[PDB]
């Protein structure tokens, strides 16, 4: 069952993204970027809510779920500026999107209309999310060209 | 036209489900399961609302509807206990799901994007409906293992 | 007696039949862009179903076993060509709902079933009002339809 | 593909085109003292422009490059002689808008562009409603205009 | 007289043309992540359209025939490389807007068309305010863009 | 505070591990139509995650470097076959949560780390409440399950 495997992989991906957001929050806080840290923290909670949403749907639809390990976040070992963090987060969101499109493709092949329906708001949410991050990343890489200026904008 | 047939049959299945629910409420009332009876009666009204929503849509989309007979319910002749009723209601909801998927499959083939959009909330509702019925039947089957205990579910 | 039981079941069937026929009238009206008349018939469809459900509840309480019968496909829509045809069939439908109720009352009266007769009284009075109201809409329709477009101009209104 | 970006641009144009066509109908109605019908077309003109703006916003978010095309002048108003002529042109405009959205949907479908398909669903459902409503208005106009002066009653 | 009637008809095209150019500026700003400037341009796009609708409504009342013309494709977007280029084009747009209203008022004046001159007064005062507002934004923009990153930091603000 | 830093990290791991085990319990309950027990475990999963975040936040303020470890795949769920088995595994999870807090407090006490010890105090007390509550639900579960169907009637509660 490709569809079942992909659905389980989607849950893991949501919780993986939740932990990576959490890792970003930690790096920001340790480096005194409290406004960015709070943003990443809120995003960590929202990603977990997505995973929980997929778990609930799967239970109702009899798609057997088994929780996999949530891997330790790795990018954080090499972040050295807010630009590096935001870039990893963009890449994370790009991967979340492909991971949802993969799942949709599998559902489409199986003619699974209920799964396709369930995924629609997540596809639209990902469009908004990639846009929002790509646009914070533009602003960060523009303001970091003047020493200190980026800080002055972490002022939430 | 296959799409136009499958759309009419859908209206028929919603109204037929409405009557089957009403037959189940009657069987429970006659047998003093007033709680289960009120539940079935609410579901009857709700299936009827789905049929009317299909009819309204078909009217707007110029999908000619012609109302078919609602057949005499017949499972009621055979029900001996709440478990038999709830088992039939599960198979009814499984037939409602099947009927929706048949119609979606045909809308897909025809690239009828509007019909497919219209069906999405019904797909997601059926997921919840089957889960809910499956779960009630689980409880009934467990509680009916001790004499008189199921009579406690009915007071809820 | 089984005669009473029979007529009580028939009454439930007639209410649900009327509910379906009212629904077919809504559909014809809607398809032909008479949204006001369509809304009226849709409300009546829901009300007739409510009456059937009231009879079922009463029967269950009184130990009158109900067995639900088929509700036939409404077939008059095949031949309706104007609002007047539709309202004419609805007036005939209400004349039939009045008949099945007076059949039932006749049998209850024979049987000295005071409880059934008491239960039927508000339904007799409601049919009086229903027949009056449908007869009166039909007279308005039939008058207004003598001038092209005039009927439409009032669906919109009313 | 390329055809998908293209058709997405084309959609924005079709929305703004239809906005102008509605404004031209308002003008003919006003000029000929049908103020109620004029109010109605004017509100629809605003709404079509809002639809184009919604497509522009989504395209921006999804990095579909939009480039605004000229908005063609409306052509039908030179030949309108009566309200029925106007409402018939507006029915055709809406049928044109529906075909336009289905074209776009067909392209997204081939591309497996699930985000674009989710985004279009409320528009497919809205167009069903719009065509029904204009159809219904046209029916009434065509019936009432059979008696001299009677249509002026509708205008309210 | 025909001079005036044509210039009035054509003011409607100029309002909608300005609407579409504002919209094009909004798009450029959104695609380049200046959401704050994009929202300002989008609001002005709606307001320019409302002005053209105001002209159309007045012409209908005064029996000035309106024939709606093509709204030209905006063309400065292809050339814009920075917010300063966009605000500069928007300034030229408003100065054109102002000149087209002054030409209209001049024709009305020649025609002794007191109604048209009255109708135009609040637009002349509005153009004064808009040109000032855009001149001012363009001055801020050109000053802040002297330090890398600084202009960003104010889109975010205002 | 080498020992102390590593124990403080492990505590974060244990909170998030417990969060996932609660979630796995919620899933087993939902799949087996025990909605009320499932709700309870979901509620607990959220609250374990919150504890994890409180430890992380304190660590960040106190400059204890946190590196987030893998959260392992829950395993007990492969063996559960009745509610009693789930609640017994949850009681053992809470006993292990109490144990890791107590390793932490011992290391802090050794280091005379007064702020860390102050920070743990409400968690100590919470763990008392939590072990008591889970012990008490397990006792009720084990009792009601002696009559067929009886437990079900009280998830319905
Ligand atoms: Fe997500
Ligand atoms: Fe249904
Ligand atoms: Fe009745
Ligand atoms: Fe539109
Ligand atoms: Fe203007
Ligand atoms: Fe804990």
């Amino acid at each position: 069952e490709e569809l079942l495997d992909l659905f389980n992989r989607q849950v893991t991906q949501e919780f993986t993204a939740s932990q990576v957001y959490l890792s970003a929050s930690i790096w920001f806080d340790q480096n005194d970027w409290e406004g960015m840290a709070a943003y990443m923290l809120a995003e960590s909670a929202e990603e977990r809510e997505h995973g929980l949403g997929f778990v609930d749907f799967a239970n109702k639809r009899n798609i057997p779920i088994e929780l996999q390990a949530v891997p330790a976040p790795v990018s954080c070992a090499e972040w050295s500026s807010p630009e590096d963090v935001w870039q990893s987060i963009l890449e994370l969101e790009q991967a979340n999107t492909r991971s949802l499109l993969n799942l949709a493709e599998a559902a489409s092949t199986c003619h699974d209309f209920a799964v396709m329906a369930f995924l629609n708001p997540f596809h639209l949410q990902q469009v908004n999310e990639e846009d929002k991050i790509g646009s914070i990343l533009a602003k960060v890489t523009d303001e970091n060209r003047t020493p200190g200026l980026l800080r002055s904008l972490d002022v939430v």
